[PDB]
């Protein structure tokens, strides 16, 4: 058993949990671009974060595709070996520049609150695939937040 693999049957993800996000994930797309934007106002508003803001220009741009692709591959999987191999991957880039691990606290509750909405967006009129949606999503950011955090040892 991967380590991967062992996060994965800690918080009970599934087949349905995949099916889920997938259903998501043509309805939350199009927001992806405003979602990106947003988590990075969250950065500029917050005196800390914003002390990673050293790349100019480019790095506005850098930012805001990297969250975009982020959010795509978050909620199109897979999720497997490659893809928390890579999540493994992006948490060391922000290990190797000195961000605080408590940042990611606040960083994953804007995605799970704006993802939320997204959910509710799409599915208050078909209440068991909202549910079953909101469920997935706890499950895949505790995984994502528990992979990042990982790589700060
Ligand atoms: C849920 C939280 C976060 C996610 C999912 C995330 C995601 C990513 C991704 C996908 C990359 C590109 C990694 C690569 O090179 O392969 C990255 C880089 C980076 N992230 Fe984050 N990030 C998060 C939080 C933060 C926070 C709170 C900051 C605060 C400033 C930050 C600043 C950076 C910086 C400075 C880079 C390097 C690239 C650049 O400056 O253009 N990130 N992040």
């Amino acid at each position: 058993e991967t380590v991967f693999e062992e996060l994965k049957r800690y918080v009970g993800w599934g087949d349905g949990d995949e099916r889920a996000l997938r259903s998501l994930h043509g309805a939350a797309a199009p927001h992806f671009p405003r979602l990106a934007e947003e988590f990075y106002d969250r950065i500029l508003g917050h005196e800390g974060a914003r002390t990673a803001l050293v790349g100019g220009e480019s790095q506005v741009g850098h930012l805001k595709v990297t969250m975009i692709a982020w959010l795509d591959e978050l909620l199109g999987g897979p999720w497997d070996e490659a893809y928390w191999d890579r999540r493994y991957r992006i948490g060391r880039v922000h290990v190797r520049i000195g961000l605080p691990q408590h940042y990611m606290f606040g960083a994953m509750n804007v995605h799970r609150t704006g993802l939320a909405r997204l959910a509710y967006e799409r599915f208050h009129g078909d209440p068991p695939e909202l549910e079953r949606v909101r469920n997935a999503l706890g499950k895949v950011l505790d995984l994502e937040l528990a992979v990042m955090l990982h790589t700060y040892r």
